[PDB]
């Protein structure tokens, strides 16, 4: 016990052990197991950061504090450091000698307890290529006799995969399931731990601060367990607050500080609205309405979803917005989503759902099951969302994927989570889910037969209802049906395209001006409501880019100047210049 | 009783060691039991307590507050899921039978197939059950198991393959929390080859993963929610009389699940549509949730009862359940409140009031 | 990188688990973040508490060297942790931290760099900075959950365009000293923009540096008669187009003629069907002049008409005339709704997964090429 163990009672007497809060049932069970006649070896198992090592050390702490029944008093606990014990055992027989010496000391003490943290680690000490006498076997006979008392601690996965694989050693230990506390219990734990962190960071935590920290760690941090992530938020906020006094921004830990820390850890936006981010959303609809003309209700819906999300009163565990932009070709379905991603400065996750035409392509989205070739890769959707938890998810032409794939988005839209082949839950609570399609358009482009022409306005909705399952359509935030582009919209669009062309020219040191009658003639030539705004860019191309490209690639416009376009009236052609 | 309980409750250790462990731990406990000097003989009740402590199962707790929890469980759930009383009753009675000892010998606490139309409290009542009982909810979105070979994810990869050390999701989740509520959401979307696991899980209450471990389902409330035939339930039949398509959806259930599967289901509870009073209660629940959200920001809210009637009439749609009510509450309140709260009068202060005007069918607001 | 360093210093001041784990994509500069924190420490441009601490970069090979005779590695590591414990002013930096998940004996895969630091990191006596990529972090690191919970993950995203420009301007002195060349600021901005535009398979803060270093190395090779000159937009553009396969500036060289007489040269080989040649040549000329679509192919053409009138002939002659590899895909092999699996590849877990796609790999290997789909109505 000289240089291989650490006397936990000595460390508790110098205040090196944090105070154990609650855990009365588990401690009682550990004491009951410890007072058994044989095989009196408790094994604490549970998830990571639930308090197993905490309980084992708090046992010695309470022993020093005297808050123990009059059977475990005077029993000093030693924690075993496997590395220190295995350090110098270079020669054969040496490790066994020192381990047997330690076991003799413990057995002759008849009173001490050996707490082997990470007890799954002692299944290998041997080197002579086999199932040698190594520490696992070197302690097997003693536990079956109850001469020494050993406490272990190992996570559920480690215990299930490594420890219990050795049946003989496993049956000698009593499993004690350390479940993660509740919200109230972890609140009490943080309350009891407050003096240490307050002395360490020289800050004070309000009760509301602790409550908000626990609640937000429960809500947002979903990859850690309670009594370890709540104190994580608390210690992080304390460390952040202690870095302020150098700038003399010293105060207590208020709820807003905890919220900022949590937003930082979960990589989500919480209260940045207090800064110059309210204006960002305030003119968001305006900033989009100057990039995508017509289709205003879509901008209204997107802006209002994002506003409800940022203000706080959004959905609890659902995506920020799940919309189905349906409408004819070239009306701005993809474009509004791309410009939305650009406006918020938020990452765009693009998924062309025409590559998912086969039912078995779902393995691309969520990964391949264990035992199959692509297992180490993981799903594309889930990994993308895990990397970018705050992003815009765009599913182009979702009607082109196999109809069975929408059942994946079922749980994404309803519960906001998606589990890939490793058990990781992709968090969709900060994702603006947009799916575009032209599903019900073909039925509206129908010529009726008879003397009376009938209104086909409801055919688009009928087809959409016949394509997407009712339980899928039932969880969409809105189905924004897009309308065709009108004449004035075509004017604004040709202006946008001319501005883009002018930027493309300015890249080459050239300038352009187009007369108003020339703009109107461009709008008149290639306008086609059945094709949206793509044929307008096509007409701009074949009318201006081709002659301009000939002038640019050959002579005249090399480092050219102000190119002027004007419309004729005798023939309705376009003029050009230098 | 110790030998019998160690036989039929402790299935990871062998016989002349688990009986001995029960006896030894009971003796040690009765030795520590003199917190009032009270040492007595070890009776059957103490043995049952030690065993329920070891095997991680609910014991005889009629002398506990658990008696009161199970007592008002139906009424407490009925205040969170309005309508659908028969499902809450079946769930509560199954849980009670399992607690009183008159459970099944080697079957899960319950294996219910929650079917019905969309938007009704199908997957919701299960979450509320897990919350009220305070037991861990094991949720499994079965729509990710469309491929026939995803069973390898449920029970792990066989020996000799890459995903061996990961294990199975379902088996490990059960082994961690033996007393839990298993929610197999959207069960009809999984490949039919996945139901064959639930076959033995429901008939024998056990499941063996790849590492040879036995997953014990004897305390798990297995609940599967489906939408089989929902496309039929929403269809208006041809004829002068519109038919009830419930029995059609039941025939679809029969055409999806094999008879040996439907044979061991404790009940197939066909949820029904929401009525108008149910919709009013749903609106009230949503308004309470919204008020909690607002009070999280220091903003109060009250809505005139006539305005709640207006919201209910605006959003009511029986063919779509209670989800459109959330959308209507959103469109009518959350957007104006959000515009007031981000950049408006509502920053850092609330006391918002809402009422309906009869001539214009609008709502009022303000500080 | 003010916020990343600020969060790292906030983590390093925690009472427990004060171990920042810098995880980001490959080439973002996490190693650069750590080494730059050290460099700031040596310059005093750090918060007060973060002064007077020296960062040790731990290399696994040097530690794992020669450690036979079971116990040697455990002794080495315990001595290292001991020397590190007595400092309270030392920070250990492990560059590829996903590689410390095993150093134990193969007999029993056991106590190693991981199971030896867990009690030390959880007890908060030593401080470690880590670095790993997402692919390794989510596959190797966060499998020992007890080890992952001891590290505070810090997302290191790739900088913006102008942030990258400022990084290039800060790093310019050393590259200029190495290559003995000068870079104009306009050339630096052009380098960053072109790296954003064309170099698609590498991340931002690294591909611009790559363009800079290659331009300097090449400009040190131009002086065959000692023609040392400063790197301008032109040379850097050529270096970028080396990967992009088409320079935007160099068209004024002996290539303006090729686009000038492309139509007449093709009409010398494909007689009749003049307007098809006109359209192809005009599209290529637009894309070369710079009026092309910033997110679309050079062209997307549908050739219709009776058979054997030169639909494939004009295309093969175009591929020959432009010196461009013709990618031919016969849509007669794709008459089934399940053949696209050979176009894009099979999903993970299926027999043809690691084989990859035909069309995708072809386009990736030949960025500048002609794509030909014969009998598109047959597919
Ligand atoms: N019962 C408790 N009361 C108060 N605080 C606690 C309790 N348990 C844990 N903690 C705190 O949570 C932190 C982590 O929990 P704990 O150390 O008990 O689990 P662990 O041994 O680290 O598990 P693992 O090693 O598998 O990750 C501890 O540093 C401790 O401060
Ligand atoms: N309402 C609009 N106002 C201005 N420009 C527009 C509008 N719609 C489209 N455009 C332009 O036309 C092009 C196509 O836009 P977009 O792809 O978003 O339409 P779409 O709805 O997605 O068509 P599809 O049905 O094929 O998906 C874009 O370059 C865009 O700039
Ligand atoms: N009977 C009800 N009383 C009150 N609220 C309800 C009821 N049903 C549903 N809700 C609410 O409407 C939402 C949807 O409920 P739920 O998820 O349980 O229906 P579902 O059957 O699972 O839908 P689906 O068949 O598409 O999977 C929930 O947020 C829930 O709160
Ligand atoms: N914030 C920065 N400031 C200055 N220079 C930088 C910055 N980031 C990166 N660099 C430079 O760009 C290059 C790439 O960065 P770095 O080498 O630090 O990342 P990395 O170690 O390769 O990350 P990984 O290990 O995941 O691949 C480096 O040469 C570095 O000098
Ligand atoms: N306008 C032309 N100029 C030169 N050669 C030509 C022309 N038309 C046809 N040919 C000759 O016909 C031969 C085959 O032509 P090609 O392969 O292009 O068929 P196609 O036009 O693509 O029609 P399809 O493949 O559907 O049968 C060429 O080798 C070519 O010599």
């Amino acid at each position: 016990m000289e240089n291989f163990t650490t006397n936990l009672n000595q460390l508790a007497r110098v205040g090196g052990i944090d105070p154990l809060i609650g855990r009365e049932k588990e401690l009682e069970r550990a004491i009951q197991v410890l007072c058994r006649r044989r095989k009196n070896n408790p094994l604490l198992v549970g998830e990571s950061g639930v308090g197993k090592t905490a309980i084992a050390e708090g046992l010695a702490w309470r022993i020093v504090q005297g808050d123990v029944p009059e059977v475990m008093a005077d029993c000093t606990i030693y924690s075993l450091d496997i590395g220190s014990l295995l350090a110098g055992t270079k020669y054969r027989g040496d490790f066994e000698k020192r381990f047997k010496a330690l076991l003799k000391q413990l057995e002759q003490d008849t009173n001490s307890i050996l707490f082997i943290d990470e007890i799954h680690t002692i299944i290998g000490a041997g080197a002579a290529s086999g199932g040698q006498v190594d520490a696992a076997n070197l302690i097997k006979p003693l536990l079956s006799s109850g001469k020494i008392r050993v406490i272990g601690s190992t996570t559920y996965q480690e215990f299930s995969n490594i420890f219990e694989k050795d049946r003989a050693l496993a049956r000698r230990f009593q499993k004690i399931d350390i479940t993660e506390p509740s919200i109230e219990e972890t609140v009490q734990i943080i309350n009891g731990l407050k003096p240490k962190y307050e002395a360490h960071h020289d800050v004070r935590y309000t009760a509301k601060a602790v409550r908000a920290a626990v609640e937000l760690a429960v809500k947002y941090i979903n990859d850690r367990h309670l009594p370890d992530k709540a104190i994580d938020v608390i210690d992080e906020a304390g460390a952040r607050a202690r870095l302020m006094p150098v700038s003399k921004r010293k105060k207590t830990v208020n709820v807003a500080d905890i919220e900022s820390v949590v937003a930082r850890i979960a990589r989500i936006p919480e209260k940045s609205v207090s800064q110059s981010d309210r204006d960002t959303l305030k003119n968001l609809g305006d900033r989009l309405k100057m990039l995508v003309f017509g289709q205003d209700k879509a901008i209204e819906a997107l802006t209002e979803a994002i506003k409800m999300a940022r203000a706080g009163l959004g959905h609890e565990h659902k995506p920020v917005g799940s919309f189905l932009f349906a409408g004819p070709t070239g009306v701005g379905k993809t474009e509004v989503t791309v410009q939305l991603s650009k406006a918020l400065g938020i990452e765009l996750l693009r998924f062309d759902m025409s590559e998912y035409m086969e039912r078995h392509t779902v393995s691309r989205l969520i990964g391949a099951p264990p035992g199959y070739v692509g297992f180490d890769q993981g799903g594309l959707l889930t990994d993308a969302v895990i990397k970018h938890p705050h992003a815009v998810l765009l599913l182009d032409e979702i009607e082109k994927a196999h109809p069975d794939v929408f059942n994946i988005l079922l749980q994404v839209m309803d519960n906001g989570t998606l589990t890939d082949n490793n058990g990781r839950k992709a968090d969709f609570r900060n994702v603006v889910l947009v799916m575009t399609t032209n599903a019900g358009v073909r039925e509206t482009e129908r010529k009726s037969i008879g003397l009376i022409h009938q209104d086909n306005s409801t055919d688009a909705m009928e087809e959409i209802k016949k394509i997407f399952t009712p339980e899928f359509r039932n969880r969409l935030d809105n189905i924004i049906w897009f309308d065709h582009l009108s004449t004035d919209v075509i004017h604004q669009v040709v202006d946008k395209f001319i501005v883009e062309l002018q930027v493309q020219l300015d890249q080459k040191g050239v300038s352009l001006e187009v007369s108003q009658e020339a703009r109107n003639w461009l709008a008149e030539k290639g306008y086609d409501r059945a094709m949206g705004a793509r044929p307008m860019a096509r007409v701009i191309q074949d009318n201006l880019k081709k002659p301009l490209a000939n002038e640019l690639l050959f002579g005249s416009l090399v480092d050219g100047g102000q190119v002027t376009v004007a419309l004729d009236k005798e023939k309705n052609e376009l003029t050009y210049g230098f």
